[PDB]
C-alpha cells in the first residue's frame, strides 16, 4: 500500500544510458538494495534548479558567485511528504525513515563511511570524471548537452576534448590500490566489502563510480575492459556482488 | 608475572621530547591504552638498521633503490618471542596476543580505520611535516642529526630550513575540515571519536600527528596555541580524551 518514492534522475539520448550519473546511481543503488518502490522523473541539466524549487528541494551547495546550486539526485516522498536532496542525506533518510529495509549504515561507521568517500573522491571520482567527461556530453539530449559543456568547460578552462589523458588512468590506478589495500586489511574472503560480510552505504558509493564509468563508456568498450583488468580483476569481483541492484525503469 | 615488551624508539636531547615520533607515538599510544608493561630502548637513527638486523626485526620499505629500509617503531615481546616492526602491525599483533586488553579492532572495522589513516596521511601528516621538520632535525642527538638531515633533504631536494610556509597550515586546516565533517557524521555527543562511543587504533593514529606537533613545537608555543584554536577548539577536545595514555618512560 506504500505509494512509489519519486526519483529524480538526468536523462541520456539512449536507453542503455538513461541512468548514467555517479551520484545519482547512489540513490539508484540504495532504492534497488533496499528494495523500496520508485519511479523516475527524469529532469535535463537547465530544469533542475526549476524541478527544485517548484517541489521544495533545497540546493546541495554554492557556486563560486555564492549563488545557490541544485542538484540532483533528489527524491520526494508521498508517503510521508518529505523532499530530500543529496545523496548521502537521501541514504540516510531511507534508512531512517524506512528501517524495517535491509541497513546500510551499521551502529558506529558513520564517520568511518564519510571518511572512506572522502578518500574515494579526489582518487577515484576525480580520475574517472577526466576519462569520461567527452562521452558524458556525448550522451547527453541537446539542452543537456549546452548547460552540461559550458558549465563544466568554465570549472576546468578547456574544452572538454583537451581532457582525458594517460595519466588518468595511473592516478585511477593508484587511488584504487590504496582503497584495495584497505579492504586487505580484513584478511582473505572478506576484502571485497568494506564491512568483509555486509554491504554499507560506502560500498554502494564506490559502485556508483564504477557503475558510471561502465556506462558513460559502454560495457563493451576498451576502457571498460580496461578497467575490468585493474589489479586481477579485483573491481570486477567487487562489481558483480552488485548486479541485482542495478535496475532501471525506462 | 608478564616480561616487560621492550619498544624501540628515537631519542631526543631533551627530556620532554624524548618521545617525538608520529609513527612511534602510535605503538605507545597502544601500549599504554592497553595498559601493557613495557621497557624504552632508545634507539639513534643511524643505528637502526643494525638493531633491527640483531633482534631480528624485518624492514618496512624499500628505498628508492630498491635497498631494504628499516624503521621504528618495532617491539620486541620476551614473553612469545615475536619482534614485530610497523606501528599497524604492531597493533594488531598486540590486539590478537593480549586479547584481555582493550580492543583497538572492533569487528567490521579494519578496512574503514585502514583507509580513514590513508585519508589522514597527504591531508594531516604531510602539512604537520612540513610545519615541524626543522624543530625534529634540532631536537635529535647529534649522530641522528646527521642522518636526518641527509636523508629528508636528499628526498626533499630543499635545505630544511626552506620547508614550513602559510601554505601548510591552510592546507592542514583544510585536511582537518575534512575529518571533522566525517566526524560530525557521528551526530552531535559523538564526534570526538570515529566510533562515537569508543576508541580504535584510527583514533590514536590521529592522535598520534596531533603529539608530535605538540611535543615537536613544544606545549607553549605560538604553534601549539594555533592548533588548538583550529575549529573552535576541535581538536584540544579531541586530545584531552588522550591525556591518560602519554605516559613516558624516562
Amino acid at each position: 500500500s506504500l505509494e512509489p518514492i519519486i526519483f529524480y534522475d538526468i536523462p541520456a539520448n539512449e536507453p542503455r544510458q538513461m541512468a548514467w550519473g555517479p551520484n545519482t546511481w547512489k540513490t539508484r543503488y540504495v532504492l534497488n538494495f533496499k528494495g523500496l518502490k520508485y519511479r523516475t522523473e527524469w529532469v535535463e541539466y537547465p530544469d533542475i534548479e526549476a524541478v527544485c524549487k517548484q517541489i521544495g528541494a533545497p540546493a546541495t551547495e554554492k557556486k563560486p558567485d555564492g549563488r545557490d546550486h541544485y542538484t540532483l539526485p533528489v527524491i520526494q516522498d508521498p508517503n510521508t511528504k518529505a523532499v530530500v536532496a543529496d545523496s548521502d542525506a537521501i541514504a540516510k533518510y531511507l534508512e531512517s525513515t524506512y528501517p524495517d529495509t535491509p541497513r546500510l549504515f551499521p551502529e558506529g561507521t558513520r564517520a568511518f563511511q564519510h571518511a572512506f568517500y572522502q578518500l574515494a573522491r579526489p582518487s577515484v571520482l576525480m580520475p574517472i570524471f577526466n576519462i569520461v567527461v567527452a562521452r558524458v556530453w556525448k550522451l547527453l539530449r541537446p539542452r543537456s548537452q549546452e548547460y552540461f559543456r559550458a558549465t563544466r568547460e568554465q570549472m576546468l578552462g578547456k574544452k572538454l576534448e583537451e581532457i582525458g589523458s594517460e595519466d588518468d588512468w595511473n592516478a585511477l590506478e593508484s587511488g584504487l590500490a590504496r582503497i584495495k589495500s584497505s579492504l586487505e586489511a580484513n584478511g582473505a574472503g572478506k576484502d571485497l566489502l568494506l564491512m568483509g560480510d555486509r554491504v554499507t552505504f560506502a560500498d554502494l558509493q564506490l559502485a556508483s563510480l564504477f557503475i558510471w564509468l561502465r556506462v558513460s563508456a559502454g560495457e563493451e568498450s576498451e576502457d571498460w575492459k580496461r578497467f575490468l583488468s585493474l589489479h586481477e580483476g579485483k573491481w570486477a569481483k567487487f562489481m558483480q556482488q552488485f548486479a541485482a541492484y542495478e535496475f532501471v525503469d525506462v
